[PDB]
């Protein structure tokens, strides 16, 4: 059936790239029990809330599939009940700040005294060993660090941040793969080990593509897919040429094609009103004479100007300019549609708003609504992959504490020492 | 002990999605078999290369830890091997186009009939029943069709692709976890799965905060951390203002926080010269007392324009603009070890040149050099997950068809038959 039934996780995360990854393993039918702060519980409860006093669509769209109970750590009663829990418990996930379960009185050794089969998974800035070990980093600190946001943008503008979630949700979908990878090692050796990831290897591994580019333009002295590489065509913004005589790091390339093939991001009707009326349009090396048919350039074919990539190289942005010519009067459907009768790499840029109706996204379960009758319902990102033999059933994020008397229960507490955890503000 | 130590990894992958899935499981232990076509193999090999007739540094990148066998599948007896190395195997992985696999005779329902444990993992552009499920997908049109697209850049320029591969790298290790679910599955139920990753799911994935965005935007009008929403801040094309007025979809905010709290990139010196000295700055509302330090404006500390979240709305670039004059004569680093000592998450853009070459990253296994003799060494991204009793062993990329006669012989087959599959060019 589900490929995490059985698997409890002590679910310590706050934000986004630890919730991400324990919402996810509850999808796939994990028993996440959330441990969260007195009172205010997870930043993200009070966080861009956009009706007062309800648990905002941060916390709820990271928050599915757990349950939550409120804990005092820094109280000896405790650390006592996470004692108990950690032996209950397959996973513990967290992501405080470097060494801030350590300082509690948890260690990965005493943790391994308490459970040897429990799996300690955790994510933080930077690697542990690294200079900037202890520094505490977000999202676009990470996106920084890992190299993004030096390759993203345009040359002739500041190095930019992506809106995909590239430091938080994406360290979270990684440290997935390192407590599976685990729990695989645990069938093996009936022991748990510790695994960690860090935000700036996440966004590295991602990026790829780009330390590939850093090596050949070590080696070259050249990118001839990057515009920078079609003489007189991008400039900084003091106007002086931007050539790869002069460039030693890779750089931005604003919409190249990066480890696609050659693309570029092209101007559909109504472009000057809807900020979103664009298509990404790809001139792959084997579709040339088909692109050729698509504009009308019948003697663009046998060009070897044209018909070659490297022929391309010093002229790539004029036929791009030109193909977008034929893209005034049609919008992102309409191009779309008419690109893929030629079988050309095509798409529209989707608005967020046309993703959160897109009737297949709903179909295939991608864009989900939650049932949520406390809060009213609100859409959700369900599971990204997609199984034979397993639907994911996504349930609504717990109210704060929601869980304590419940959870308390089950480790075999009386009712009397449940309600002096409560006098005691344990819980 | 690796965690993927005795999995059998059949890889038909090329490009970028399906090759980065199988190079990671192959770094945790895998046995990975790469599938090649006769004569130029994966298209990588020939993409970009750094000196004629060798590998490039797209190929040697993403398939470091894999065999490489060429096999024309289009042939009865390259069909009759597949089926022999799939009886074998625990996962096969494709990335080819929609229906391919499928038109070669290798449905998913053949594939069970002639192994019921093995796990089939497949990335394509689109979801299985999707409008656009049969459309060919490269890196940049799945950024544009999950939304990453529309939400990156800024509001006076275009939709924006990031550097980091949000389609291709990002599929691939979501398909991993995918695969890895898929085994602990098969440890309950003795069977094989189908797995699959659209490229469009595993960026709307990493844009999940933007959907919380989109409807926070549906439901109350306005998103207050955006700078759209400061009075006359932000314009458009045409000097006029901007505001959330006529914005239904969710905009593109620049180099705002996201998912982080509240943020911006800020200039250092030598910012003219070089196109990477920034550091991005968060000003979290955890933190606004070690902020004031810092700044050397105590002011701040009580007045309730300055010291709440939703004070601090209408003018929260001025304080940006503010913050950044103070870095005007220290470079990134000099910035980042400052900001560090009141613990406000804040770091430099890093240069791919100075991640290429940096001590720490080599130091904890993150960036790696690659011991290769046929091609001379060159770097890659190592695991970006760190386990407490396990090491990953990088080495080089396979030449083509390299390990056709060793896979062969793995099979069962005598020599003579080897070389009749050599002369009747199936292999
Ligand atoms: C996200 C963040 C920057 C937030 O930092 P922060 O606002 O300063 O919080 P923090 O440093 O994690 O936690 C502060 C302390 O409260 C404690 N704490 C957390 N939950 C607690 C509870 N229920 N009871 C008692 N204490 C608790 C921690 O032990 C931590 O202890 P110290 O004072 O000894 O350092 C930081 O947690 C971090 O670097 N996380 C690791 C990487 C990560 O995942 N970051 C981002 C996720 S999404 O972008
Ligand atoms: C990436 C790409 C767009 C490339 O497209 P393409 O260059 O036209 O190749 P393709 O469509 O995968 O394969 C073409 C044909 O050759 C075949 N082929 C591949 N290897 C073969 C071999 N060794 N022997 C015989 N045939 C082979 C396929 O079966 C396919 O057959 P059809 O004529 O029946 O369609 C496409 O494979 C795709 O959409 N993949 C899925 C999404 C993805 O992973 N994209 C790229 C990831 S990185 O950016």
């Amino acid at each position: 059936t589900k490929p995490l039934d059985g698997i409890n996780v002590l679910d310590f995360t706050h934000v986004q790239a630890g919730p991400a990854c324990t919402q996810m393993m509850g999808f796939l039918g994990a028993n996440v029990i959330k441990i969260e702060r007195r009172g205010s519980g997870d930043m993200t409860r009070g966080w861009l809330q956009d009706k007062p006093n309800v648990d905002s669509l941060y916390f709820t769209m990271f928050n599915c599939n757990k349950r939550s109970i409120e804990l005092d750590m820094k109280t000896p009663e405790g650390k006592e009940l996470l004692e108990q829990m950690i032996k209950k418990a397959d996973v513990m996930v967290e992501n405080f700040g470097p060494g801030a379960l350590d300082r509690m009185g948890f260690t990965w050794e005493y943790i391994q005294e308490l459970n040897p089969r429990v799996i300690l998974a955790s994510v933080k800035g930077y690697a542990e060993g690294h200079a900037n070990e202890h520094l505490k980093v977000y999202e676009n600190v990470a996106q920084c660090s890992g190299g993004a946001a030096a390759t993203t943008g345009f040359w002739d503008g500041p190095p930019t941040v992506s809106g995909a979630a590239l430091g938080a949700s994406n360290s979270g979908m990684h440290l997935m793969i390192g407590i599976l990878a685990a729990l695989e090692i645990r069938h093996k050796t009936g022991r748990g080990q510790k695994v960690a990831v860090a935000m700036q290897d996440a966004v590295l591994n991602l990026v790829r593509i780009k330390l590939r580019d850093q090596q050949r333009l070590e080696r070259t002295g050249i990118l001839a897919e990057y515009p920078q590489a079609q003489p007189n065509f991008a400039f900084d913004r003091d106007g002086n040429p931007l050539s790869f005589d002069n460039i030693t790091s890779v750089p931005r390339g604003g919409n190249a094609g990066g480890g696609g093939q050659p693309g570029w991001m092209l101007k559909c009707k109504g472009w000057e009103t809807d900020a979103d009326s664009y298509v990404y349009f790809t001139i792959a090396a084997n579709m040339w004479p088909q692109i050729c048919d698509m504009i009308d350039k019948p003697e663009w074919k046998d060009d070897p100007a044209y018909n070659t990539f490297e022929g391309r190289v010093d002229k790539l942005m004029d036929i791009f300019s030109f193909i977008e010519t034929k893209f005034a009067d049609k919008d992102k459907f309409e191009v779309t549609e008419w690109a893929a009768q030629y079988g050309i790499p095509c798409g529209p840029v989707m608005s967020m708003k046309e993703l959160a109706h897109d009737p297949s996204l709903q179909k295939v379960g991608t864009v989900v609504e939650v049932v949520d009758e406390i809060r009213g319902n609100h859409l959700t990102v369900g599971a990204p992959f997609k199984f034979s033999g397993f639907q994911p059933e996504i349930t609504r994020a717990p109210l704060l504490g929601e869980h304590t008397d419940e959870v308390l229960k089950e480790l075999g507490l009386d009712d009397a020492k449940i309600k002096e955890l409560h006098a005691k503000q344990v819980v």
